[PDB]
């Protein structure tokens, strides 16, 4: 009952937020039949052709992605299956952290960057308890609800991010909770470099070759060595040598209580009912 099957006549698409090869994402509003409320939602219309055989496969995975309950993980709210499947989730008025961190390059402090690292690790730690592998962790897949509250989305999507995958994922298609730790390190690198592109100048056809010869992402200018060594431990060849999500929460939470020691940032020195693009 956590996944609600909506009728096509009870939600509206207003504006597209972006498109691609897996579907178009819209901004919209949801009014359940009877209830007298408006709910801002995001609607992702797929390109997958529906059918009694395919509809059963889509629905069964949509029930597990509606059963997550963590402050830093996004929950799937509803599905509409007609001649085209439409997925409905809550609208995150601030967008994704890649675009956010890139647009506020010159005004993000050490407290926000480290707190984002703790919040993302908590959401990935909960997914581990629920035995769900994300498989595509990146700064583009972290949504911002408020500047002090982020949530991870689009998990369990293997129903290609070569530069975010662990080495065992590139070579043998192995996706585990420890390969997610690798993707977490790259995501942290994105935040600490204010949205830079990883391995800039290297083709994706060479990423597997370049990692085994000993290459890693460089040390971000604002990070001390203590922050960088955590990120590098996420990129070890031996999967069981990478840190756990439990340990990452603890170590990054210790650094958040004295943020200026661990991040050198230029000019570094309740939230109830807040929006940004829910208007214009
Ligand atoms: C990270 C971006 C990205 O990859 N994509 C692909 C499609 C979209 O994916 C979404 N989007 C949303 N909702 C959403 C997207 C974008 C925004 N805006 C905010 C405002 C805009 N400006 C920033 C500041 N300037 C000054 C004025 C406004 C930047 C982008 C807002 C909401 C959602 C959702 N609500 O769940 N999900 C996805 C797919 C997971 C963008
Ligand atoms: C070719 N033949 C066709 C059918 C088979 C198939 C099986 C399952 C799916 C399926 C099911 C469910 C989802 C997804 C995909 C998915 O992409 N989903 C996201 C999500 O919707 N995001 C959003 N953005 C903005 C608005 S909705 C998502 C949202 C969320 F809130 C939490 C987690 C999550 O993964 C959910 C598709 C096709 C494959 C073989």
């Amino acid at each position: 009952a956590l996944l609600r099957i909506l009728k096509e006549t009870e939600f509206k698409k207003i504006k597209v937020l972006g498109s691609g090869a897996f579907g178009t994402v819209y901004k919209g509003l949801w009014i359940p039949e009877g209830e007298k409320v408006k709910i801002p939602v995001a609607i992702k219309e797929l390109r997958e052709a529906t059918s009694p055989k395919a509809n059963k496969e889509i629905l069964d995975e949509a029930y597990v992605m509606a059963s997550v309950d963590n402050p830093h993980v996004c929950r799937l709210l509803g599905i509409c299956l007609t001649s085209t499947v439409q997925l409905i989730m809550q609208l995150m008025p601030f967008g994704c952290l890649l675009d956010y961190v890139r647009e506020h390059k010159d005004n993000i402090g050490s407290q926000y960057l480290l707190n984002w690292c703790v919040q993302i690790a908590k959401g990935m730690n909960y997914l581990e308890d629920r035995r769900l592998v994300h498989r595509d962790l990146a700064a583009r897949n972290v949504l911002v609800k408020t500047p002090q509250h982020v949530k991870i989305t689009d998990f369990g999507l293997a129903k290609v991010p070569i530069k975010w995958m662990a080495l065992e994922s590139i070579l043998h298609r192995i996706y585990t909770h420890q390969s997610d730790v690798w993707s977490y390190g790259v995501t942290v690198w994105e935040l600490m470099t204010f949205g830079s592109k990883p391995y800039d100048g290297i083709p994706a056809s060479e990423i597997s070759s370049i990692l085994e010869k000993g290459e890693r992402l460089p040390q971000p200018p604002i990070c001390t060595i203590d922050v960088y060594m955590i990120m590098r431990k996420c990129w070890m060849i031996d999967a069981d040598s990478r840190p756990k999500f439990r340990e990452l929460i603890i170590e990054f939470s210790k650094m958040a209580r004295d943020p200026q020691r661990y991040l050198v940032i230029q000019g570094d020195e309740n939230f109830y009912r807040a929006l940004m693009d829910e208007e214009d």
